[PDB]
């Protein structure tokens, strides 16, 4: 089964998932000097006021906070997107050290972690159908650097002890994901893929330029999670990131000058 270890990590994934070597794989390095300002891009619309979080789960490769997506409650619109995308879950990728952990890079710079807010296109009815479409998902990517604490993250970090190992979940209601956003919604966008198997090429990526700051204590608690299940040898959940993939025939567009 796939993971981030030495003989099941990203360099192995193509054997079970040939699309790993495909034409629009993610993440990528964002070369800021080559990204072109696109004046026809619209401002992002992030409408999270009615979000209903449900559960938090350790799935053995990250932890995810899940939302009620049976209605238009928390949606992403505008920007590069046509139509309405419902928030399904968010999760993170992070490192064993502050100098690595993000999946996207900016002029080859790696951040300590990366937040992915995953949304699916409501015209396809459910997320399973959406992942089979080239415009099925929109993922909002946000970089984390280590410095001052992010108050809106603390509720997440404080429940992680209760989902230490693979397969554990806990109630996680009334969490407001607006507390995870930076001030600016300036972004880069490009067509790409899931960054975990099955690596489906169904994602419009929207990566925010402004990172959020989190404290060393907050990210250290990420690194106390386990890849393994309860009663198995402990393997810390760290470095659960896929490295940058070939850009190939794609252009990254910027929403800002
Ligand atoms: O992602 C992973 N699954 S695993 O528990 O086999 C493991 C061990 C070491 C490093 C990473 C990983
Ligand atoms: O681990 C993931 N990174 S991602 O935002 O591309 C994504 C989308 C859907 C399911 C999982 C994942
Ligand atoms: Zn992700």
């Amino acid at each position: 089964h796939w993971g981030y270890g030495k003989h099941n990590g990203p360099e192995h994934w193509h054997k079970d998932f040939p699309i790993a070597k495909g034409e629009r794989q993610s993440p990528v390095d964002i070369d800021t000097h080559t990204a072109k300002y696109d004046p026809s891009l619209k401002p992002l619309s992030v409408s999270y006021d009615q979000a209903t979080s449900l559960r938090i789960l350790n799935n053995g490769h990250s932890f995810q906070v899940t939302f009620d997506d049976s209605q238009d409650k928390a949606v992403l619109k505008g920007g590069p997107l046509d139509g309405t995308y419902r928030l399904l879950q968010f999760h993170f990728h992070w490192g064993s050290l502050d100098g690595q952990g993000s999946e996207h890079t900016v002029d080859k710079k790696k951040y300590a972690a990366e937040l992915h807010l995953v949304h699916w296109n409501t015209k396809y009815g459910d997320v399973g159908k959406a992942v089979q479409q080239p415009d099925g998902l929109a993922v909002l990517g946000i970089f984390l650097k280590v410095g001052s604490a992010k108050p809106g993250l603390q509720k997440v970090v404080d429940v992680l002890d209760s989902i230490k190992t693979e397969g554990k979940s806990a109630d996680f209601t009334n969490f407001d994901p607006r507390g995870l956003l930076p001030e600016s919604l300036d972004y880069w966008t490009y067509p790409g893929s899931l960054t975990t198997p099955p690596l489906a090429e169904c994602v419009t990526w929207i990566v925010l330029k402004e990172p959020i700051s989190v404290s060393s204590e907050q990210v250290l608690k990420f690194r106390k999670l386990n890849f393994n299940g309860e009663g198995e040898p402990e393997e810390l959940m760290v470095d659960n990131w896929r490295p940058a993939q070939p850009l190939k025939n794609r252009q990254i567009k910027a929403s800002f000058k």
